[PDB]
């Protein structure tokens, strides 16, 4: 058999544009943790997960319990994660809404997934097979991703580093320009607009403008639940049939269900269906028609496959949600999406917004050609951890002065009167 | 350089089956089954066991030829292949006669996928040197509990083509109690399931009482195979009080099962009204059943069974596993998936006590059941090897028995000429 001998949880941080969202605005650096496991016969499995204080704490408490364990026994791993979290109680019940790493409800799922992806990568190296083959084989050889557009300011407050190439985007012109730039460099066939920040009427106009500038392109809008139902309706009337799907315009299962019933539009979510019980409750109300998968908080890659199959059973579409991430997450997203027959929609990604120098794998930033990630025959995730690069971002983590993400606190540096509201509009 | 399949061997067989009575009628002196052998370019062998009726074989055979030279990890390929093959095939079965587990035309893709899926995974496990369960995330338990599956039976098959079985007849409480005792003594089962909806329901109730009297603290269950009307089911519930752990399919249909539950609050189990994922959805909408008895053979294999277990957990339903008229291969595939599921709520179902000592296709003969359990070990894959001599022998008994499709209804007509497939009879 086989046994794990060394587990390394490494918190890191990397630069992030001043991206606007419903909560406020992104901080100069985004947190992350990098997982690396190693076996008695010298094989390495990589993992990537949330870096926020609560999530780190669990990862660090789990790691020490993993030495001398069979990497096939994911069931035992789950049991251990469940023991660790049960012993941590009580825990803070309100974290940052848009940062799943700070969600108490996802304590077990976040932690189990962090190591699950590493355990399977290990298994795949040992077998000399790409990761997707452990999951049942590639259904497709290229996974399409979408263009993740943000409204943004020119630069971060107090200029912590050198301003970015993109520049500000606060009008339909610059949004188009931002998209044009994205699609050229990466080849995306689908467009998503992060909304809930600028006035809704204006945010709608930015999508119309993308219709003209990019006809035949699937369009997605995501106010992250920051619009009331009344507003969600009025905006649906202006949008018509321009969207591929209408993602979390209004909060709550009941509000979503009422919105769909009244407008007929296909709704997607990553906020009202985030676990299996929420799926059960959604299905009973017909709240959503598409569910965004995310392996990071849904409890891993196999759990994501389980969700996809349930979505199929209940007549729901399957898409994919993202948080700022590097190469290990990207390959992980791609590998599981490549293995599920009914993931038609293009997966969301943050990759374009991350800097080329600040990647943690060998070979620099991974390639997205034709808006798709290629699934090669390289064993596991087909990735090697650049240790010098790791140390650099680990050290940047120590100096950034950030331990848990807060978009609300960050926007308060710009408007002092800013308070979290939901739904704002 | 990917590992690849070189050889596939589908092999039909028949084994002595007792005169076991059920809702539909009575077992034939023989019962059919198919054995799957897979081999890889590097000499590893994966095993399978499935349905042995003519139309199933025909499907297995059709798919068999397509398998050579393909990556045994690429199960998604294997699925697309089974679908294409089934699409190029007429049903060739009347819907009224689809009465046995897995017989429904809709199960075509699932039965055929499951047949090979097991062998594909048993293959992977042999190549990895790990037990199969490890492919499925690891063993939650090392022992899988099972019940004693009790049947009413006649002493012998009419115009029998061999010596009568050693069990004798079982048509009253005394003979049933004795039949259970035999099984409990031999195998150590800690729970009991009676195959019902065969004799008058008042008589069958009395047989449960006698079993409860003879064996206290033994959880008791029945499967009347939907052969009781709603009113009968209700009258029986009254007479039984709380003698039973659960009732499996006492009354037919999603609507009847739901109504029965509403009217009594009793825990209802099924392997009739929830047999696939669409049925699961419709059941959950009506709250028809509280417990799903999975069966990897028709649900689509081992990974699909895990999906099902997870779905039951999600919707607050109990899960347990099941297999009928099967050999050791099935028993192990079932046990292994049963071993990887956290939410195993009840002892599993097996026919294995009925299979004759001399009629297995594996080295060692009949697998051990100690303390009413099956041990999961560190042996690679299923940890089983084909006795090619026993294989050839039972393939010959297939050729000579003259049964190509099971028919408990025709078979019963030899004892009672006026017999029809009534449901619910009582
Ligand atoms: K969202
Ligand atoms: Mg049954």
């Amino acid at each position: 058999s086989m046994k794990i001998t060394r587990v390394t949880v490494t918190p890191i941080a990397f630069r992030d544009p001043p991206l606007l969202n419903a909560s406020g605005i992104h901080e100069p650096f985004a947190l992350r943790s990098i997982i690396e496991i190693e076996s008695d016969n010298g094989y390495i499995g990589l993992g990537e997960s949330y870096g926020d204080a609560p999530a780190l704490a669990i990862q660090q408490q789990v790691q020490s319990q993993l030495i001398g364990l069979d990497p096939f026994n994911l069931n035992q791993l789950r049991r251990i994660v469940q023991t660790t979290v049960a012993a941590h109680k009580p825990a803070s019940l309100a974290g940052a809404e848009l940062a799943p790493g700070s969600h108490a409800s996802k304590a077990v799922s976040n932690a189990y997934s962090a190591f699950e992806v590493a355990f399977l990568d290990l298994q795949a190296r040992y077998l000399n097979v790409p990761l997707v083959d452990l999951l049942g084989g590639a259904v497709r050889d290229e996974v399409p991703f979408s263009a993740y557009l943000f409204f943004k300011y020119a630069q971060h407050v107090d200029s912590p580093y050198k301003p970015d190439n993109w520049g500000e985007a606060l009008n339909e012109q610059q949004i188009v320009a931002q998209a044009a730039r994205m699609i050229e460099a990466y080849g995306f066939k689908s467009i998503k607009l992060k909304a809930g920040t600028l006035p809704p009427e204006h945010e709608v106009a930015c999508i119309k403008a993308l219709k003209k500038a990019f006809p035949g392109y699937p369009l997605r809008i995501d106010p992250n639940g920051n619009w009331s139902l009344e507003t969600s309706i009025r905006m649906a009337e202006l949008l018509g049939d321009d969207l591929q799907y209408y993602e979390d315009p209004t909060p709550g299962l009941e509000g979503m269900a009422e919105l769909h019933k009244r407008t007929g539009l296909p709704l997607a979510t990553n906020m009202v269906v985030t676990d299996f019980d929420e799926f059960r409750r959604s299905v009973a109300q017909n709240s959503v028609q598409i569910v965004l998968a995310d392996h990071h908080y849904w409890g891993g890659l196999r759990d994501t496959q389980t969700l996809a199959k349930m979505c199929d059973t209940f007549g729901l579409g399957v898409s994919m949600h993202s948080n700022s991430h590097l190469g290990i997450s990207l390959m992980a997203m791609a590998h599981v999406a490549a293995a599920v027959p009914n993931l038609d929609y293009a997966c969301d990604t943050h990759y374009p917004w991350q800097e080329p120098d600040e990647e943690v794998i060998k070979g620099g930033k991974l390639p997205i050609v034709d808006g798709c990630v290629k699934i090669t025959r390289a064993p596991g995730l087909g990735l090697e951890l650049d240790h010098d690069q790791l140390g650099k971002l680990h050290d940047q983590y120590l100096t950034c002065g950030i331990r848990q993400r807060d978009d609300v606190r960050q926007m308060q540096r710009y408007k002092p009167d800013w308070k979290a509201l939901k739904p704002r509009f």
